[PDB]
């Protein structure tokens, strides 16, 4: 009776519904049948229905036991069928589902499971448009889950089935309410509930209480814990979490048991003085994050995200956008453990400078977008990464109106959770943004047209015509090439096919320097770390891809951004970068070398002589001028101070030729 | 307050939504979006969603007035917004649905009408499956309807909101119970409603009631009719209708009408001698169409339903099922106009030879499939010519089962009209047979493999082990390419690219010949009178098509079959027609010449020189065997007998060269 | 079958240049230049023997800029001449300059009327360069205008030729004055419509549909015969006796005065409409006869037209009028 987790990942048969004929291929999942065609550019990539089938052999010793299958994500409807049968259906591409099959299985037999998938267009289930792709299929885990028949119930929107609410938390003392759900096939009985906190090998609460369970009950409890002197978790600095093992015990014996996370914290932003996260201020250096990359589409595997977290603490990042939709758990997993706090939101996305809506006015896109926000809230509850909740992006007030609609989400999040703030991702003037408790705006100032100046115009209009916000920015950036480089700085046309690198650079630098210089602004997210899939683009380097990121999309390049912010974010590893390695090809007379570095000065050297030593500036940047090279091949290197110095080195050549003039 | 019914079919603008930029082209109705893509074979055509838009000019003089929109068809599911304000959406392909608009415009100016069709799979609205095209878009008209705020209305599922129910009919006498729904946006009054039937200029009923109705009120009205000694609907015969006016007057005005068909019969079908329509036996000689043509897709305009209807009654066809959904209501004009006794049916079509299901158990679907029931029986609830209405198309029972769905709309078929009988079209042994009032089979004997023999054999031994089924045929045929030809005949591979036209004729000869000595067989219907789109099919002279018509996709071409029935259905219009004339190229040494003909005999000459006469058999075919042509070219002449005689004559070339043997 | 027929064949190689597209008909390089040869001769050697063929055209609208395909076109010239001094050369122009001084017998591709402008244009376009170039045998090679059968008007306006409407009433008003020009011209020694059928070329969006090009007198199936289709038949065909009414297929009226047309090789006609005779009118020289100012009655009209005489051809469609719009 030890609760069985089996993953049912491998070998199903796959076909699209378009192929008439029946003959199947081998998939593994996860898996996502837009891969190739929507990674490729193609705008009307393959949205429709594939279905994926597998044989499950049913063990007749799970007889007396509950089977529960259990999916991880399906974009964006998914209907399931056991031997051939259908068991239910879901609507929504990015919540976890699940459905009992205990009494739909013929014990000690092979039975089929089919997932007919389907990603087709909706017009009642958000998101309905948005600038990335709607990869259709059975992109994240799937799960047989076998329990005793009174269990902790994993019924309840496919949570976890216990929410350790928070209800107040001080460095002197937090007090929790457990809360648990329960559910029981077997005889009416009494059984024990135990809530067990530990740190380690050391038991910090544990509380009991006697239930009763009549026979078909599905009934929440209650239990209150009381932590004196918590540790509490504190971001960067201390990413600690206790561990809660629930169980249900009967005559001495343990029936069923779960464990989840409890890091305790409280929070609040200030309107003119930005985040505070257990009483301190905290910047929030944020960047998003969509759950895509080169190659596999959204079939994300764990090394996966695993690395993309890798790369965020690298440069520092603190904060994380998961935009625009619920992500994995295992990656809110590895924000809780890494101390990132997180902004997670549900998919609700307006179109930005395109055509069309986010929000229908219907009463089935209306319901499904609220059992979207429900799921959101109670499957990640738990993490304590997750300090604001996210209800929507770039809608606009035109044609359907989504103010009353958002008003009944923000009202809905509020009951569901009261221990988080709600926020949005606004790119309108007026009413949207004064109903979540912190509003954020997306910004392109310098890259959309304009100068970064007027950013810092923005913000500080706004700010001072609307003292009680509390400001962020939920999106700002600028495309890059790691392929276009050219020697001198020119702002390209956006929607052009030359995105240079080091206008991105140049780009970021001047963007930060206003956000750093304004306290007020509570969290300010890049747009994105990562480029990412959207077959409609048609700009940069190639099509059917936002190259906004700071990282290349197959993860392997950083771009000379990365490292600014790095220098900036995570001065405790000592570093330098050379600035511009990737334009090798140098015309102008006189050049420029910058490098960022955590050193308080360093030296640049051409050609193996020394042109001196510069100092870093407050944005960890050194910069000299005027350097002269030689016709042809020249060996550029800079180092960091000291005996032990770090360095960083290019082979350029100069060329004097050009082209009119 | 004359009743206005303006068509709105001109210069609308459309773009796909996976276009997200909002440039759009001028399109005009009806247009489907897939006439290029499904028609050239390709099987994953765009299935998504289509957006049109217009500008509709509210004039000041209808303020007071009441103003609908009413689409007769959009696949397959359509969101209408009026000044970007959704108004409502309606989800099934192929049945008429209208929104009240009155409050919902601006007077005197320009408002914007926008549909967002979307032909994109789903599992909740049939069909989910099919042998055809999903073509998606604004398919038929759409219109304008400007009323008297007190009104026959026009809100009852798009009806035309009356129904001339028929209760008793005989020579004798014919009782009616006119029912007819009224709607009030005016204050609390009374009304006078009028119910005229006529003949031409005389009149034969005129019955009136007082009618009371309140502000608000939506209310159904009924008044009984009496026609004593009636002229009834009698099949070709005598295709007669009365008119009906249906009036609602105030203080002497007049202040709105519609117009309705009353054609009145009765019939019945025996188990053992098939159909009876007043009373007397009636062969069914029928044939299948589906609402596509070449080039346009199911964009079809009204010359296209007049030159089907021609093309039928020329091979003297009497019977139609108009397969596999409910189709236009000019379609059925046209059936009640020409006397052709009408099988309508609703979408609910299963795999056949192909994957995947026609029924999908979950309540979304079950209730769409009733809601697509009602439409089709009230909208076309008047139209003398549907005699039967069809609840199925080859669905099965593995997996989910769909016998007691089945039965609940065979329940619900019989409670809106009691006044015609179910039927369905079978290709199962088992309980699907047993459910509606009439059953037929799809059976292709000596085409999907076997003889045309096996046909005769399945109908006698079901009728001999069930004897009380009334057994029908309710589809039958072959492939042929009319450019295909084959001195030889040989049965070729159903599902290769060799469908040579002699063996269609030799398919609908054997298998005519086993239907025309079996009365108990109540109707048969060719599948199908013309070729049709199913991008899919990969087999005949090319991808894309169903080659089972008797003519070609575009109408143009009349296959040798065609004229086979319409020598044998057809018996007075006087014909000769020579079989094989696109066989220009002989090979066989002994040749064999086959014409059709009303005449009793005919005489074939060849190269002007008479090889005698030859007796016409009892289907209408007359043949010369061991005719010996000359190496080259041959003139080949058929003629009827008499001083003025009809004529066929082909060109022929004979080659003694083959290959081996 | 042209032979057969007696119909006057003009058969030519595919040496064919851009249009108003781009790229090029020409390429300078010898592998081009010897093919294109060999493709002349084989023209000339298979089909040497048809009487029917009467004219060998050498190429369709090449253009100077670029690669200057004058003097190669001079090469194909002579060889044509040499291959067969017993037919004529001839090209389809749509330049001005060198490139219209080579072959014996010259034509142009004109769409005046069509493509911008008014039919009066290729008037002063033949007037014009017949008097500056009088030793010129000046031919038509391409006139016509698009029609779908399936985009219908009331009243006459140009449509944009690229877009995607294209009524037929505007096809006919184009082939009626066309044809008026031309009649009157006589050192034009020929003139072919631009096309007797629709037909393929994948890279249109015009008309009803992509991927066509709609400037058939019939359609691609060969199914439907367009107005224009009758008004040359009255005109070309005189000895088969025939009535046509113009625009059946325009079923939906909203014009309070209706004009009827008919194309006929009768001296003149009747109009009945509802049963009732609106009298007879005479044909003109271009075999139309016309009533205007004719009245419908809201709903369904019955219109027919009909010969003199006791055994009269006929023409009938029902239209509907309707008082209603839009606007204005
Ligand atoms: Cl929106
Ligand atoms: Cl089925
Ligand atoms: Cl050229």
């Amino acid at each position: 009776s030890l609760r069985q987790d089996i993953l049912l990942n491998n070998n199903w048969n796959f076909r699209f519904s378009h192929q008439v004929q029946g003959d199947t291929r081998r998939v593994d999942l996860p898996h996502t049948w837009n891969a190739q065609d929507a990674l490729a550019g193609k705008i009307d990539y393959k949205r429709g229905i594939g279905n994926y089938e597998k044989a499950l052999y049913i063990r007749p010793e799970w007889k007396g036991k509950r089977l529960f299958l259990r999916f991880d994500g399906v974009n964006s409807i998914a209907d399931v069928f056991i031997n051939r049968k259908h068991i239910g259906e879901h609507r929504g591409g990015y919540g976890a589902f699940i459905f009992e099959i205990t009494d739909l299985v013929k014990y000690g037999e092979k039975n089929s499971v089919l997932v007919r998938a389907n990603n087709g267009e909706q017009l009642d289930i958000m998101p309905l448009v948005g600038d990335f792709n709607f990869y259709g299929g059975i992109y994240r885990d799937v799960h047989l889950l076998i329990t005793d028949e009174t269990c902790i119930s994993p019924l309840d929107y496919a949570s976890p089935g216990v929410y350790l609410v928070q209800e107040v938390v001080s460095p002197q003392e937090a007090k929790v309410c457990a809360k648990v759900n329960l559910s029981n096939r077997a005889a009416d009985g009494t059984a024990e509930l135990q809530v067990l906190v530990t740190d380690g090998t050391k038991v910090i609460c544990k509380e009991s209480r006697n239930v009763s369970l009549k026979q078909g009950a599905d009934i929440l409890e209650q239990l209150p814990l009381l932590i004196q002197k918590p540790r509490l978790w504190n971001g960067c600095e201390d990413p600690f979490m206790y561990q809660v093992s629930i169980s249900l015990h009967k005559d001495g014996k343990q029936i069923d048991s779960v464990t989840q996370p409890l890091g305790l914290r409280y929070y609040h932003t200030d309107p003119d003085k930005g985040f505070f996260l257990n009483g301190k201020h905290l910047p929030l250096h944020g960047v998003c994050r969509h759950q895509d990359r080169a190659e596999v589409g959204n079939a994300l595997r764990p090394q996966h995200h695993e690395e993309d977290v890798a790369l965020m603490r690298e440069m520092g990042v603190n904060a994380i956008r998961l935009a625009h939709y619920p992500q994995a758990t295992y990656m809110y997993d590895l924000m809780d453990k890494h101390g990132i706090v997180t902004w997670a939101e549900i998919p609700f996305v307006g179109p930005g400078g395109y055509a069309d809506k986010g929000f229908v006015d219907q009463a089935s896109f209306r319901e499904n977008g609220k059992q979207q926000l429900i799921e959101l809230i109670r499957q990640h509850y738990n993490h304590p990464s997750i300090c604001f909740w996210g209800l929507f992006n770039e809608l606009k007030e035109v044609g359907d109106n989504p103010v009353e609609y958002v008003k009944e989400l923000n009202a809905l999040a509020k009951q569901e959770d009261p221990t988080r703030p709600t926020t949005s991702a606004s790119n309108q003037d007026g009413n949207l943004n004064f109903i979540t408790e912190n509003i954020a705006w997306n910004r392109y100032d310098g890259w959309y047209g304009s100068t970064p100046k007027t950013l810092a115009t923005f913000l500080d209009r706004t700010h001072k015509k609307h003292p009680e916000l509390r400001i962020g920015i939920s999106e700002y950036g600028a495309g890059a090439s790691i392929y276009h480089q050219q020697d001198s700085l020119k702002q390209p046309s956006a929607s052009g096919w030359w995105h240079p690198e080091n206008w991105q650079t140049y780009y970021h630098m001047e963007n930060w320097k206003i956000i750093a210089e304004r306290p007020f602004v509570w969290g300010t997210f890049v747009w994105n770390m990562f480029d990412f899939g959207a077959a409609h683009r048609t700009e940069g380097d190639r099509p059917g891809i936002n190259d906004k990121g700071l990282v290349t999309f197959d993860r392997k390049v950083r771009k000379d951004a990365f490292y600014f912010y790095k220098a900036n974010w995570n001065k405790q590893e000592p570093m330098i970068y050379l600035a511009e390695k990737r334009c090798r090809l140098r015309y102008q007379p006189e050049q420029t070398f910058m490098a960022f570095t955590t050193a308080p000065e360093a030296e640049l050297f051409v050609n193996g002589v020394s042109c001196g030593k510069q100092k870093a500036d407050t944005y960890s940047t050194v910069v000299w001028k005027n350097v002269k090279l030689t016709s042809g091949e020249n060996i550029i290197r800079v180092t960091t101070p000291g005996k032990k110095p770090l360095t960083d080195e290019v082979t350029v050549e100069y060329k004097e030729d050009r082209h009119h003039h």
